[PDB]
C-alpha cells in the first residue's frame, strides 16, 4: 500500500539518503517533516517540480496544482512569469548560474536567492538542492530545501 | 521553525533507523509530508506522546498543547476522555486489543482504529507502531504513522 504518501513519493526515503549521503558537499543541518521541500524530476525536460509539500506551498502562496509541473524559477519573478535562459531584473545571474550549473553537474549547491510570493512579496530563499538516487543509483530528481 | 528542523527530538534519526529494521513485521510503504506523526516515550508513565508532528495536529485539531504529555487513546473519543483500562463506546475493542499487546511485547503492529477530532468528527485511522530499540536493546521511543 502507498497510503502514507498520497503525495506519490517516498519523500521520507529520500532525506533519509540525503542524510546519509557519501561526502556530504553542502552543509544542510536539520531537515525533519515540517520544513519547506519539493522534489523535481531530473528525468523529465527542465525538471519539473512533481512534488510540493506544504510548508513550500504555505510559503511561497502557491497552491499544489499552481506549481505541479513547473520548474521552480517562476519563484524568480513578482509575477511568476520567468523564462529559460531570460534575465530576472531583481535576482542575482550569477546565482542562478552557479544554481543551474550544479543541477546539470549533479552537484550540490546552496545559496541564498530572491523569490517572490504568489501575492508579490520578496523575501531571501536560504535555499539548497541535493540530488537523489533512485533505486537503481541513478539520479532521478532533486530535493529543494527552501527556507526564508 | 528557522533553519530547516532544529526544535525538537531527533524525529528524523528514527525514520532513519526505523526504515533500516532489518526485522520488517508490517509494511510501511512510502511516506511524505502529509503523514502525521507521533513519538511516544515507552519508558514514561503510560506511554506520553512526547513529539506532535503538525500533520498530527491538523488532522486530529488538536493543538501542541492538547496532545503534549498525553497517551494517544484520548482519540477513542469524542470528547477526548478515554481512561486506561476501561471500554470504549464506539472504537473495535479488538484493535484497541491488538494494539495495547504489541506495545507490551514490543511488537509492531497496523491496525484501521476508530478515532475522534476535537470538533467530534468520527475518522478512520490507518494506524502503523513501531518501537524503537536502543544500541542497548532497551526500547524508549515508539513511532506512530497515522492518516485517515
Ligand atoms: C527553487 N527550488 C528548486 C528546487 C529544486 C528541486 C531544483 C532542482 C531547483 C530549484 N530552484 C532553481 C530553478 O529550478 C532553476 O534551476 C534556476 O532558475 C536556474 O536554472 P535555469 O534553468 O533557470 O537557468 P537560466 O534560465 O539559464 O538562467 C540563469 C541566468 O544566468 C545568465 N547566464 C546564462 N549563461 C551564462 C549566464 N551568466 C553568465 N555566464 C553564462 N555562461 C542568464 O542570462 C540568466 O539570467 C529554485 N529556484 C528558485 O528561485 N527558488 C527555489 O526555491
Ligand atoms: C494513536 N497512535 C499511537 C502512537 C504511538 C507512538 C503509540 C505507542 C500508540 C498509539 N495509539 C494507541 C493508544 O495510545 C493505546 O496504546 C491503545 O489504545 C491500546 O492501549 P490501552 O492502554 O488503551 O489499552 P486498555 O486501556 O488496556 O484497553 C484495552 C481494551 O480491550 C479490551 N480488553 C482488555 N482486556 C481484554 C480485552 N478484550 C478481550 N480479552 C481481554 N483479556 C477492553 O474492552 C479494553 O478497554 C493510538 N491510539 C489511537 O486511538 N490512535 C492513534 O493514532
Amino acid at each position: 500500500h502507498t497510503l502514507y504518501a498520497p503525495g506519490g513519493y517516498d519523500i521520507m526515503g529520500y532525506l533519509i539518503q540525503i542524510m546519509n549521503r557519501p561526502n556530504p558537499q553542502v552543509e544542510l543541518g536539520p531537515v525533519d517533516t515540517s520544513c519547506a521541500l519539493i522534489l523535481c524530476d531530473l528525468k523529465q525536460k527542465d525538471t519539473p517540480i512533481v512534488y510540493a509539500s506544504e510548508a513550500f506551498l504555505y510559503m511561497t502562496g502557491y497552491s499544489n496544482a499552481e506549481v505541479l509541473g513547473r520548474n521552480c524559477r517562476f519563484l524568480q519573478s513578482p509575477d511568476g512569469m520567468v523564462k529559460p535562459k531570460s534575465t530576472r531584473k531583481y535576482v542575482d545571474s550569477n546565482t542562478i548560474n552557479t544554481i543551474r550549473k550544479a543541477i546539470d553537474r549533479n552537484a550540490e549547491v546552496q545559496v541564498e536567492v530572491v523569490n517572490f510570493k504568489k501575492n508579490g512579496q520578496r523575501f531571501v530563499n536560504f535555499l539548497t538542492i541535493i540530488p537523489v538516487r533512485d533505486e537503481t543509483g541513478e539520479y532521478r530528481y532533486s530535493m529543494g530545501f527552501q527556507c526564508e
